[PDB]
């Protein structure tokens, strides 16, 4: 498996660029020049690169420097042909954002945070980004009395709707994608899972251009099924972007290589992204973005091995998932378990609630004890998937 | 603290009625007659009782028996004055529902499950229930390939919309409340948290009469902040009912007495139910339903002590939460931390996105380093709440 | 992959015999005759069968009944050739054990529980069992004030030393294996993890014949690394038995087929059982016992498929783990990463503490920043392992 | 509540000195001069101060610099009267320790790490410290194949026995306290929980002067009962020290003020430290050390308020726990529930195994169903405890 730009594999500048400082220690690697990053990613088969405003342009940088940095950055995009599909803003690193960007208790920080996002939408448009991600990493609290919970959501809505209306007013060809996270760095983050993110978007004025940017590790920190989560995002037509990585359990966010976390769940994620639904339905056609961090124990060879590893892992899984669905033993097992049977409507065309109630065969003369004898054979179906995954079928 | 019917404290028949069979052993207590239950609850100060169809009427019961059981049941309501504010259906105990009610892979079980719900709406209306709860406990899977995830949600929508349209057609004065649960008994349940529940309702045809029925322990099984969750349900105008209990961690669902789980979070839950939001906003005015189970180690004295305990716990907490908010030291601490400041809009009346961007004072001439020096004093604010909670202020 | 008795696959009678009742519902399968489990398991390739005293002999069995039942089970054993490597006691199902057996608060119950175990040692001995498992499932509490925690451990020790003393006294060739579990059925169980099990054994008078029976799902319920836990048990030479199953996260104990949980972790448990430690050390050599439950969704074909799936899962992993370590590329990766270098003593032959602090090369003139440049390439090594696991290598 | 040095409240220099940097952002506070921490903590009521070698003396300090810094810190100690009960080593911040100190894969690094500890023992000894803490934060792995798990424990043992041997050899009055932690900064840390810590100590040559330093948040990160864990450490007489803080769930280690986490659990830890075991047993008598971090949202008033909050939280809990056990109603509840009955041996004075199995009253004619009728009334006892905790009693 060798990735090619047609695979649509994008990487964030901060991923490979992650130097190793964790809470208990300092960087273990030297800074990675962004132009070096572009050249190396492009040679590995990457289609595009994403970044946070401050990943490329320092917070203090003068206008001269911004322009200098951008010019070299754009040259490298040109030299290689790497695209920039998604742009995001850093509203969490600087001490000013310690209580949040949009939901900062301080009004002057909320205005600063929002102006930072508005300027960043202009650079996104300029770069050719199709998606603008918003990860509200410091929106939340450690203590329950720190915030007025309704005001926190009024304030989150106000910023997202202001950013959304601004895209609409300039006619930028951009969608906003919100990224849910249960905790870390805040004790409790607002919009903690895919569900809260999706619900939130239905209360927005400009909801039509606001979707989600779910991350594997993030849902797994709440012990949720990532494939069930993305399935619901997809079903709602809100799966706008995706961040792929690995996590081994409910603990700090590990940010491992995709596939180095929960392997079986990674296989079913690849099956949904690549194959979609068994009865047919929506499909996710966007970039396959890897949002991970190369372990601080490894040197730069490990950084480039790690980036290669995301792509191979995904291609190995895809192959196994195409073999699995194409298998006639599997398709027949699927039939036995009712996968296709779930696809038929419960009610007959034209039947009503009154009709169903009063139909003796569906209720009053229904043999519940006979219907309960059905062997759904979910275990055997699950064993077929694992054997395809182990490359044994 | 002595509860009175004005406190609006409701109990499920299955709570006090829980005999003690867990996965590792059999009942430790004798069945509790429902008429005994009504009389005992009413003498403890309860306002109402709730039930699942099969809690009162056996699955096999003939029509004669149903009528016999209902007549005695209604007599007891009359004798005591206990109301029946919520009714629910058991779509999880019988072997026929082993793959689910509405999302059963088998079509004949989906029709049986839905007819069961439609008949149960009629009894709910007849009883005077204002809420019809739906806990899809067996909707989900253990294995990711068991279900077509999009079809599972089409099928859940079809049943909830069929039940919703039926209420509308008969003009019953009832709302449907969905109850999210991450897992148990299924490995992964569909609509696992408040967020997924709320999101789901926005895709329904009859969404206007569908809200939620969040449960303390259920959100805590995903390690979520219950007060943040209910705050978002409230903010959306979807907090239709509430199930209160305790849970100590991510583990099986314990169903302890409210307040015997995460005590500090219980205090902030009571503050939101009773006091609402600091800047003002929505309020939950429904019943305070306790959905717990008296520990299998205790005999019937423990059952009635446990039921008393829910009410006292809630009243103790309420008292402490009224003292806390009424305290001028607390109100001034609140002011210092920006609780009221979060209530002001980010943008000035009439200001636009373009206006804000270009306002030098909010961005280009904004001193980020000076604004980051602010002592939010969240720790001291949190210490004030705990001291009010410990009954020391 | 086809298991043969040489593989040592053992199954508990309660595993394939699990009926399907859980907290929210009744049994979905009819009881399994023990004769039939024996014959069936002999046909699939099982080496042995294990049981709890009440799996086989009812609580209330008369003497004549006990004899018939053992006559029937000994006949099956003789006819099939299956062995009985482990026997355990049910100190959790009867309502008498609602607060524990050995650590029950009631003294009369502690005495009955120990008497129930003593009698079971005799039976274990008559079956030709090598291991006697102790899973104290009801030993614990829901509430912190329910127990005197120092008295609970003296009571546990009393119990286990009385049982060990008796073994020695009767001259039985039986070792006791204690099975840790963090929670369920109690809120908190005593001796919650492998480490707590090992620690307790060292306070025992007859600790020489007492070791552990760690189970996969149990350790994963506290979020621990099951392979790290059994390596510590192995290292102290206390790994007497093992229970293999799958667990998908911190939640109720799922009891899935081995490998249907955390796959990579399963892969690495199989490497440690098959290959042992990279630098040499003790090796586990007892039964590979499966303590799982066929999902309640599945009918009896599912039951024998699930039994089979355990043994295939193990044989596919074993095939991969042996290929993994035989690969020259992997052996090279391991060396690079320092896996063999970890096996060399830190100190030199006859080097004292004073000698090493004195040595200037080791400390005072040690170049900490050049040593920190080593690329351990742990990511690459992990990628190699996963490629072997996926059968792409 | 006003703490006095008689209370034994000790604080680490790194606690109040924590600057605010985390994974997603930079420091929000300026460095704290150690002289100032000493004076400030003496003014709040602290009994002592603890530190890591590099909290005080920079990694790269010259000899002259080291002397100045110790002269400055000894002067502060002399001026304030504060003691130095514990000293620890930083084997996690330098990039050299990226794979561990003691269990690093690189042998040159293991040697430097142990040399770094030996030198620190001398310093500990010169400060008049009673305890030497060992927190192996970088000992572990992200990936299962990175380590030889039997070799990692031999390397750990080597390290800890070399340090213990040296203590004995120099005649220092110092005990080693090992501090378990399940994860963070590594994916999986070696000796993850109190039980694993205790187990390992028993494989040590010089285990007599090696015990534990359990921390509240660490045990809660695996979801364990912190009070049950320290009771097992106490029971084996291995509770040498303790680190108190708060943790709200299975997630990153939060380091909140003691009591700002799980309150009820905190209540019950304070009862065990203050009141000991209901039936008598060992009692903990060392420092009550706070290893927490003032939230990064708070400025320096917040820092001294947080230091204060730890000691008030402890004194409010202590006040409640002493009142709790003094209450005649509580003493009665405890007796009813069998808390004292658990403290009676199961067997009679000189009763053998054979004697008890023989006794017909204990087994053969034991009435299991009448014994099962006991109401343990654990719920009522829990309600009494929580009412004492809320100061309503
Ligand atoms: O937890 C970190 C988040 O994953 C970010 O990397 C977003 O994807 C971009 O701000
Ligand atoms: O987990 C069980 C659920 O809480 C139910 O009790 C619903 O509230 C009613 O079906
Ligand atoms: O959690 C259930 C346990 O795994 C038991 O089956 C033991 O293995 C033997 O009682
Ligand atoms: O997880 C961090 C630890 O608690 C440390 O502060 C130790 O207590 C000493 O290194
Ligand atoms: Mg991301
Ligand atoms: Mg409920
Ligand atoms: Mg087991
Ligand atoms: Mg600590």
């Amino acid at each position: 498996v060798q990735p090619t730009p047609a695979d649509h594999f994008t990487f964030g500048l901060w991923t490979v660029g992650w130097t190793g400082a964790d809470p208990f220690g300092v960087a273990t690697r030297k800074n990675l020049d962004p132009v070096e990053a572009v050249h190396k990613l492009a040679e590995l088969g990457a289609y595009g690169i994403t970044f946070h405003d401050n990943d490329l342009i320092p917070f203090d940088a003068t206008e001269a420097e911004r322009e200098k940095i951008l010019g070299d950055f754009n040259q490298a995009l040109k030299d290689t042909g790497l695209k920039v599909p998604m742009v995001t803003t850093n509203l969490f690193s600087h001490p000013v954002f310690k209580d949040g960007g949009f939901t900062s208790n301080d009004r002057s920080i909320r205005r600063f945070a929002l102006a930072k996002v508005l300027h960043n939408i202009d650079l996104a448009a300029e770069m050719g980004a199709e998606t603008f991600v918003m990860w509200g990493g410091r929106e939340g609290s450690e203590y329950d009395g720190s915030k007025d919970l309704a005001a926190a959501l009024d304030r989150m809505r106000e910023g997202v709707d202001t950013a959304a209306g601004y895209i609409k007013d300039k006619g930028y060809n951009l969608r906003i994608a919100l990224e849910p996270k249960p905790n870390e760095p805040r004790g409790d983050i607002f919009l903690p899972t895919v569900g809260h993110g999706l619900a939130f978007i239905e209360q927005l004025e400009h909801g039509d251009i606001v979707g989600l940017n779910p991350e594997t590790g993030h849902e797994q920190m709440a012990g949720l099924n990532f494939t069930h989560g993305i399935a619901q995002a997809l079903w709602a037509e809100k799966l706008f972007h995706i961040d792929l990585n690995g996590q081994r359990g409910i603990k700090y966010d590990q940010d491992l290589v995709f596939g180095h976390g929960d392997l079986t769940s990674a296989f079913f994620t690849v099956d949904l992204l690549e194959n979609g639904f068994p009865n047919g339905g929506p499909k996710y056609t966007g970039p396959r973005h890897f949002d991970y961090k190369p372990s601080r124990t490894d040197g730069y060879d490990g950084v480039w091995d790690s980036a290669k590893a995301n792509m191979s892992m995904y291609l190995l899984l895809k192959e196994r998932a195409l073999a699995f669905r194409a298998d006639p033993e599997v398709q027949e097992a699927m039939k036995t378990s009712g996968v296709f049977e779930l696809g038929e409507t419960t009610l007959n065309a034209g039947e009503s609630a009154a009709d169903l109630m009063n139909d003796s065969a569906s209720f009053a003369g229904f043999d519940a004890e006979a219907a309960a004898e059905r062997n759904f054979a979910f275990i055997r179906l699950n064993q077929l998937a694992i054997e395809h995954l182990l490359g044994s079928r």
